[PDB]
């Protein structure tokens, strides 16, 4: 690699970073998008109030102001649903760790409650929440009305660093290796600049997703991040060894790897910002399906990537990484479903099933209210879209479990409900072949009908080969497709997956059979789990 390919490609302009103008040849349409109007500013200069007040069907008259609504506002966690749900907006929060409280999903549900049968909300494969159904006009008071309980929009779409994912059991597992909330929380105020924007970390080339490792399970699934934390010990001293570059995309998915660096645990926040310092100035800004931050480390080495993060620490400094880290490969992947006593004595947690993921907003608010009843206050989110209620008093148990809610969101659901998990697909996304959400849970009640299993089986689905739903994790995953039944006609379908493994021993799966259609998917999913699953026939 020459020296000129690592002078930095960005630079500082009137508080945010911008293409210098001797790297604008070749680039994508999306970098144009950028340089034309800088999205921040509909945020940190109040764009939006003007924005908002302009009729759709006039914004989309004009090129500029078109880009705002369907690119731009991404940036502060709003997504025109342009192709299946004109005129409205999708909005996605910072949630570090997955942490909500009581009187935010109350707010939540208020906001969702106004749009009728446009509005419903998701929790997301990063323990994120989405609400559905905004109207533009309404943006403004949404955005103010976040803030009043504590909740931030910002920087959570496009060419942003995504929600920093920890342990869903963070400080209250009897086995946990460390409490991942302050570093997630830690995280999430360095990206967002504490809820005011922060333009030095949000025109990186591409989207890049952060985690915190604070489980032996590795809940957190460190091995498909941009940046995975892992918790590690180095000469007496507590703190992270790095891994890079996980990702998954349509044309490539690829594991993290070592930066072969440690840091104290005290540089969680300035090794992020080296790294994203480093990708964003050096990164490649053409075709879009290069331009994760795998592809920069493929083209320096590393090695060479490596140099660049170190060079961007402070004092230049930056360890090797330690020779062990603190998880326990001997470990079995617990179940969080049900109850399960916490570290601190007289108290519980409750993990309940959210069939995939899907909430209206009656449902938020009776959450709320076992939340405020039984817990704390805290509602958890999980990556497998399903929710925790932590810091029960035990005697509570008895009474909760009583409750006419948990019959809809159980605690010990069939199994292989327990393990699913399905994206938006086309109900929302414009980019879905199929219908994920209503058919997963179709196929998975009439599998498991006709066959018991003990083994926690996962199944995932997702509508495009962009796999939000992480269809190479899965044990059986399912990606959308369009296909032919038997006279030649289109049908939905899915390609077929097998070989994802989590935890340590982790492993990404690949295409097992395609074009299956999806009428056809049971039988194949049945004698699957029977052949290699241990499932018995009922
Ligand atoms: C909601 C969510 C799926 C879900 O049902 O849980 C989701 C939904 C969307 N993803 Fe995703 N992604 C979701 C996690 C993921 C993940 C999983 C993860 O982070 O572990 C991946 C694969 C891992 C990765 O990125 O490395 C993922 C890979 C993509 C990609 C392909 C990325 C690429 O490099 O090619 C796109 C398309 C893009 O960005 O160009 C995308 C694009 C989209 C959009 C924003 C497309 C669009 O605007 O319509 C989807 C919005 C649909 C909607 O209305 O909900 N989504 N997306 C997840 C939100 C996470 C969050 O809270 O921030
Ligand atoms: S995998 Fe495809 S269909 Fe599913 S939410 Fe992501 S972009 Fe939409
Ligand atoms: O929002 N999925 O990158
Ligand atoms: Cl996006
Ligand atoms: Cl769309
Ligand atoms: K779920």
């Amino acid at each position: 690699v020459a020296a000129e390919r690592l002078e930095p490609r960005v630079e500082e302009k009137d508080g945010y970073w911008i293409l210098k103008e001797q790297f604008r040849k070749g680039i994508n349409p999306q970098e144009k998008v950028k340089i034309e109007k800088e999205p921040m500013k509909l945020f940190m200069e109040n764009g939006i109030e003007e924005l908002a007040k302009i009729p759709i069907e006039e914004i989309d008259q004009s090129k500029l102001t078109k880009d705002d609504i369907d690119v731009r506002l991404k940036w502060l966690g709003l997504f025109h649903r342009r192709k299946n749900q004109y005129g409205r907006f999708m909005m996605r929060l910072k949630l570090p760790n997955g942490v909500t409280t009581s009187a935010q999903t109350r707010y939540l549900a208020s906001v969702i409650r106004k749009y009728g049968k446009e509005g419903c909300a998701d929790i997301t494969t990063r323990q994120n929440w989405q609400i559905r159904g905004v109207v533009l006009p309404d943006v403004p008071e949404i955005l103010k009305g976040l803030a009043e309980v504590g909740l931030t929009s910002l920087q959570s779409g496009m060419d942003n660093v995504r929600n920093p994912v920890g342990n869903p059991l963070a400080g209250i597992d009897p086995e946990e290796i460390v409490d991942t909330r302050p570093y997630t929380n830690l995280l999430s105020q360095f990206i967002t600049g504490n809820s005011r924007g922060n333009p030095a970390v949000s025109n990186l080339p591409r989207k890049w997703n952060p985690c915190v490792v604070g489980s032996h399970d590795l809940y957190e699934h460190p091995h498909i991040n941009d940046l995975a934390y892992m918790p590690a010990t180095k000469d007496g001293r507590f703190g992270f060894n790095l891994l890079v570059g996980g990702f998954f995309s349509a044309k490539r998915c690829d594991e993290a790897i070592p930066l072969d660096a440690w840091v104290p645990a005290d540089d969680v926040v300035p090794v992020c910002r080296a790294i994203l310092e480093a990708f964003r100035d050096l990164g490649f800004r053409g075709n879009r399906q290069k331009c994760r931050m795998m592809w920069l480390i493929d083209e320096l080495g590393v090695e060479g990537f490596r140099a660049e993060v170190e060079k961007r620490m402070p004092q230049q400094q930056l360890e090797r990484a330690s020779p062990e880290d603190l998880v326990q490969k001997q470990w079995e992947r617990r179940d969080y479903l049900g109850v399960h006593p916490q570290k601190q004595e007289g108290y519980s947690f409750i993990g309940l099933h959210i069939p995939v993921g899907r909430v209206q907003a009656d449902d938020m608010d009776e959450l709320a209210r076992l939340a405020d009843e039984y817990g704390s206050g805290e509602i958890r989110l999980t990556v497998e879209q399903n929710i925790i209620i932590p810091n029960i008093e035990t005697s509570k148990i008895e009474a909760l479990l009583k409750e006419p809610v948990l019959s809809t969101f159980s605690p010990d659901p069939p199994i292989l409900m327990k393990g699913l998990v399905a994206c938006t697909g086309n109900q929302f996304c414009g980019q879905a072949i199929i219908e994920t959400k209503a058919r997963s849970l179709k196929i998975t009640e009439e599998v498991q009908r006709q066959v018991s299993l003990t083994k926690p089986v996962r199944m995932h689905w997702t509508g495009c080969p962009n796999t939000c739903a992480q269809v190479q994790v899965a044990d059986i995953g399912f990606m959308g497709c369009l296909t032919r039944d038997k006279n030649g006609k289109t049908v939905e379908g899915a390609d077929v997956f097998l070989g994802g493994r989590i935890g340590s021993d982790s492993h990404l799966g690949e295409v097992y059979k395609k074009a299956v259609p999806c009428d056809d998917l049971v039988p194949l999913v049945v004698d699957l789990l029977v052949n290699n699953f241990g499932a018995v026939p009922r």
